DNA sequence: CGGCAGTACTG
DNA sequence: CAGTACT
DNA sequence: GCCG
């Protein structure tokens, strides 16, 4: 990163965006920091900062005020909450809403959430985990939570697949959370299947707490044995293998790498989720979908790729 | 002006 | 539904 | 916040 004495300053606003729910700013900032981060040189004009996809007038008169005085003045008028917003929404299940609601009720500190807040049961295992969920975990770990799955998946059925994916499969040396995907080859296995699973994982106590039990994701909190270990973040995701390809796409990411070829498929009248890629997608005036479309073929990730017009990139490529 | 990705889950 | 979450 |  060429230009940290600009994106320091940029996060922080970005965040104070962000935690007071201004969405819509708080991602723009987020692109135009990314882009700083990539550019070769350190930026040094307005013009120059103008060029950069991005970085727009308003952007610009931010850097250049960094550059001539090193400082940023927005960053001396950010609300006194949103150090408190921050602690709030940090709790797992609590976003903006619930840490502005928790706010004007008149709480400043975890304790003040712990003995007064009316906590969801998500919320309430989030608090429960403050620490443990903002620490990210070695590599080698996440390889021990996503045997740990496989093994009990394949003790049911040794056909099925599981494929660790997020920023493990990216190739992370750390991992905020284990996302683990199961299918079956014979495309009618996986059904089913997270009853016997879940329960499986809880006998021996390494799923400790349930936050999302759905049809096909899960969503919980599990700890290895022995000692020296932390609760760690797991999401199990069970599609069929129809829908692999597309499944495995989305679910190694990035967030924002996904956002990115998901808006190219809409450029070029198409669709791309976890479950496909759809083409003659018909849509409204606002881009939203009004007809379905044809579901094209993707028996790999490269298909999908290739039917975008994009060359095929490795997941340690997609890291955005 | 107005989209900014597309979807699953909860209550 | 609004809110939160996933990548 | 940026961009079409
Ligand atoms: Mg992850
Ligand atoms: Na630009
Ligand atoms: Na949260
Ligand atoms: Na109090
Ligand atoms: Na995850």
């Amino acid at each position: 990163n060429h230009n940290l004495h600009i994106t320091e300053k940029l996060e922080v606003l970005a965040k104070a965006y962000s935690v007071q729910g201004d969405k819509w700013r708080a991602l723009g900032y987020a692109k135009a920091i990314n882009a700083l981060k990539s550019f070769h040189k350190p930026v040094t004009s307005y013009q120059e900062a103008c060029s950069i996809p991005g970085i727009g007038k308003r952007m610009a008169e931010k850097i250049i005020e960094i550059l001539e005085s090193g400082h940023l003045r927005k960053l001396d008028h950010i609300s006194e909450s949103v150090p408190v917003l921050e602690l709030f929404s940090n709790i797992w299940g609590a976003g903006t809403k619930t840490a502005q609601m928790w706010y004007q009720q008149g709480f400043r500190s975890l304790e003040d959430i712990r003995s007064q807040a009316s906590l969801t049961t998500q919320q309430a295992i989030g608090l429960k985990h403050y620490s443990d969920f903002l620490e990210r975990m070695p590599r080698e770990e996440a390889t021990e939570i996503e045997q740990t799955v496989q093994k009990a998946a394949q003790a049911f059925n040794s056909g099925l697949l599981c494929v660790a994916c997020g920023s493990y499969r990216r190739g992370k040396a750390t991992c905020g959370d284990v996302d683990v995907l199961i299918t079956h080859p014979d495309g009618r296995s996986h059904r089913g299947i997270f009853s016997r699973l879940l329960d499986s994982l809880r006998q021996e106590g390494f799923l400790t707490d349930d936050l999302v039990k759905g049809e096909t994701k899960y969503l919980g909190v599990c700890r290895l044995p022995g000692p020296g270990r932390r609760h760690r973040r797991l999401d199990i995701i069970v599609v069929p293998y129809s829908e692999f390809a597309c499944a495995l796409l989305y679910f190694t990411g990035s967030a924002h790498f996904n956002r990115s070829m998901r808006a190219l498929a809409k450029t070029k009248g198409m669709s791309l989720s976890e479950h496909a890629l759809s083409t003659a997608v018909v849509r409204n005036t606002h881009g939203a979908k009004v007809g379905p479309g044809r579901v094209l073929p993707t028996p790999t990730e490269k298909d999908v790729f290739r039917l975008l017009g994009l060359p095929y990139r490795e997941p340690a490529e997609r890291d955005w």
